[PDB]
DNA sequence: GAATGTAACCATCGTTGGTCGGCAGCAG
DNA sequence: CCTGCTGCCGACCAACGATGGTTACATTCC
DNA sequence: GAATGTAACCATCGT
DNA sequence: CGATGGTTACATTCC
């Protein structure tokens, strides 16, 4: 496990040096694109539509099109005009109860390890957040773009570990405009009664090891068959 | 809104025909490269390293490389040997308490709209899930790839809408192997109490329309002033 | 075979779309009356007693009669007041044992064909009904006049088909009030055995091909010979 | 209770005098039409669409319409040629186990009483059919039509009555031509196990008093309040 | 221009990552022993002057001898029981008034440079210290020795810089026992008036550019002729 | 309790003879390394390892690399050029209020005692400086060294004793002018109340008997138990 | 809109590179 | 009854090298 | 195009 | 000798 960000959680007088680790890793098998016959590697070569000429990366300019107003042709100077902020701060804004952030906001997950040997500041914040059950909304800038994020603490056995959840911006969520649910449908009490045993017949507790990506497992063994064959 | 999936939630007798809508959009501005001197669109041409010959898509083949073992080509026919997953039904596995699933599992969210002539099965299924405060661990297959997912219900004002959250497989979560937290630090109640005033001074309820993507807003308005000028 | 009803079996979570087919069709011949001297079809003309003139269907009102009363005028306005639903759902009430419904209750028979992309719900419901040997009591609603009905599964060889039997209401069966059977008559076992032997002498299994409508066949052959001249 | 048909049971050397009653009587309210302005009963007038004149019943004949086979006139000697069907005897043919006759077979039901002061023959026949559970397939003619019928014994407390069930001929029963049920599906034991509780949760015992024609009772109260309302 | 020690100031949940700089560097010319004829640096040899045995490093342990206790040896296992004091944080103990700390205790001074541009905590801590006018007594460890230190902010033009002064332990200051002052000596009130006029005669404000060192200035003049 | 330097204060019309005692002595235990088997005193040998010349104490000549290794030699002529500094008295330059001087140049402290039975001169000098709240800046001439020093008065209990502080030369103070300090960020008023509360929470009074060199104190105990054992 | 690649650049760990230290000799 | 002055030697900061990993983006499939 | 209603007749059990 | 319920066959708002 390698870190991807060495910064600090800062709000006012407070500053907690931490290192960010990616909490999740896609276990899907990733392939490569090769020529069918000679099995050589495949490279992508740019070609301008106007002249059919291969162009280098240095000759590219970002463009924006909106329905009709195509070819805005944004230059790199205009980006420099933007107040770019490649900050190294997890800037805490507020502290909200953990129940006020619903699951559809969460985007990604990251771990927080105390970077320095002085972990007292890290422990105190984690202990305070866990005891009072609050979550901190922060401005987390991973590499070049800033994203809304939430600071939460969860226990991995005997270890109290802080964690960062990238959040979707509130305007990024659509609203269900379905008129079907507006009308009222009458449900007899017996049907509500029946819906009980159906749920409790299949009801259980979340056991992680029951669920296995079957398609990936058989894909892995098929590859191993070719590897030995 | 345009649906992305038309099927049903089936776990036996129960079969609720629903349509899936993408709940979350993305407001980020998406650009596309153009030739600087020509302002012409850029196309990608595939070139094979072995011969330099331009390779059409039909003349491609997936390959997998991992340390020892080179040119491990996976042909199309082997994928056919794998049991295909074209399922158009959201197969329900079991029902778990809403709190038993951890927030780090969710990655994507979708809406469920009833599709049959009568929505009684959908409406009443939502009613019991909220009353029992339970989730539903399901198998969801959007486009030829099955993903573990969770079925839950949210209240959007007056409407009660079922919702699908795709989940990461339990083996996708790493363990925080940090020996630093293992060592124990001595603390006093004075600083422990003092941390209360620091946190509670900034404590507030989650207000959605207080956080804005300022960078996108500035970027968006810069586009228009360039668009009008020429 | 043409469908006479398209709906679904619904009792809560479960909703199995099906098509209803008439399981029995009488094989009689429907004769038409014609003029003796003209061979022309006759159309009945509605003649009112108090008017003596032909009255159209628009000017027709239903009346009820009971003893002293007689002219209880009923118009469709009161019919609208009375709840009347053409619900396209075969609502299920319970699952009684199969043997608990006496054959005197059955009135008509219908077939159920699955009418969905997947017939898993239909097939699995049929499988559990047969293995537990139970019968579902439903509220089958044809074109108005909701009727009590029973749902059962019968094997037509290699196909397992669900069927709907319309039932008369339990209050619709008369009471076999016979004073003669109330009194008892002495009978000796000696001649009881003789009655047993004659009964089993004629015993035979059910062969449906053994019985045919002989009179109707003679009627059948009569009018085709006349038709062919 | 009024007798519909009086006769006997044909057996060769055994005769069982008997009177027939209708086991069921529809309780639906029967309406008859009146003038919308005069409240007068309408009497149908038979007018043929070839002369515009009323026709006495002596001047019509039954005709068979079948495709191009029109103008088929059936006179008095045509239907007299068929043998007379009016018979006052219930001709038994065979004796079949009660489980062999299907529920789909039954059409109507009737009651039988001993139409004499000597009921020994009746109670004798019911006894053999009771202990040796069998059904007697008979030819039953009510007024002028001969229908297949099944004879069984049913008990009302301490009373044993033979009941005659009119059976439609086996050639009037259709065959389900559904290719959908021919194909087989993959089903899991978990799905079958789920079907148990849902069936068993709604499982009960057949109680006749639990079901009432709710529409009829609501309809029934409508006339009387109008009758009592003037 | 080099950070002798990089860490943070922590007094609980607060933590201010800083880098220290030596605030004072002596400008006196320092020499090293050189050979008049050989013109080569002299390297000392670890030779025991009791038996002639030539000794090398990584083989000799510390010793402590005084009065009655002689040849009391200390090895590398005895100091292992001593807890390591190599903590890389400046642990703030209290915040005493900035004026009550006696100038007797200061020996060395240091400069605190902020961390990367994430430096709001430093300016915040400096701002409050100047406002209520207090200094923080801390435990400062440079390499391995933990010394009592006082944290104080002070004004440098338009720049607010926090300085880590180091204090001698309170037990290192001797008690002045001067019996010559035990007797009470009467002071003439007229002399106090006489002294009052005397003190303002030479009352001159401190001008750092008024007085320079003379020994150092003269020595470099002779070096100019040689070079 | 041994005097280190005896002299007088040069004032013109005033001259107070005085003995000087060092105020503070470092209490860290000094260790001398000896042989593991011989326990001898390792006396370093000054033999130049460039030509094998055994340089004597008088043979040594201090050299400085300076700019480009110009290790110029110094003989008795040079020290003759500099004025003799064997004077055993110190002189006063100016009187500055104590508030003007700041403590980053203070390094050492020494006591002073009246050397004559006429102690009235000593106390009179002490009285006026305390009344004037000023510190006299002097040149202190220690063993073959002249340093800038600053008298001062301090009351130890009921005893009145003058004190000499030698100051580091003003030219020896570096300039910490960094652009980061020049760069100013925006401070909200919100955390100022929180920052002040945090500092005031841990505010206390300077009681010198609260801090001991616990590392050094308990090492003596280890030595005490090692010597006893 | 969804998966599925490629191709930029950035970032954290690695490890060779000079100071400034804290620990000891000598001056009648 | 002390104190100035240096190498036996030693932990402290930058400049490129490898390796993940993020971000952006076209190309297929509706 | 069946299912649903309703009137028409004659057979028929009850005196 | 008088009434009831059985087959007739007809006009409807239909998946």
């Amino acid at each position: 496990m390698r870190a991807i960000w060495t910064g600090s959680i800062a709000f006012g007088l407070v500053n907690v040096p931490v290192k960010v680790y990616s909490a999740t890793a896609d276990h899907d098998i990733r392939f490569h694109q090769v020529h069918a016959k000679d099995n050589g590697r495949i490279r992508y070569k740019r070609v301008c539509e106007a002249c059919g000429e291969v162009v280098d990366y240095r000759d590219l300019a970002r463009a924006y099109e909106s329905g009709d107003g195509q070819m805005v042709a944004i230059t790199d100077d205009d980006i420099a005009s933007l107040p770019e902020e490649r900050s190294r701060e997890i800037e805490v804004l507020e502290f909200v109860p953990a129940a006020d952030v619903d699951p559809m906001m969460f985007d990604r997950s990251y771990f927080l390890e105390p970077d320095s040997k002085s972990s007292k500041s890290y422990v105190l914040l984690a202990k305070t957040l866990a005891e009072t059950d609050r979550m901190a909304i922060v401005h987390f800038t991973l590499r070049n773009k800033t994203r809304l994020a939430a600071l939460r603490v969860k226990d991995f056995g005997k270890r109290e570990v802080m964690m960062v959840h990238t959040l979707l911006w509130p305007d990024e969520i659509r609203d269900p405009d379905f008129p079907v649910l507006d009308q009222k449908v009458e449900i007899k009490p017996a049907e509500l009664k029946m819906a009980g045993q159906v749920v409790d017949s299949m009801a259980d507790d979340f056991n992680p090891d029951r669920y296995h990506d079957t398609y990936q497992e058989q894909l892995q063994e098929l590859i191993d068959t070719k590897l030995e064959g």
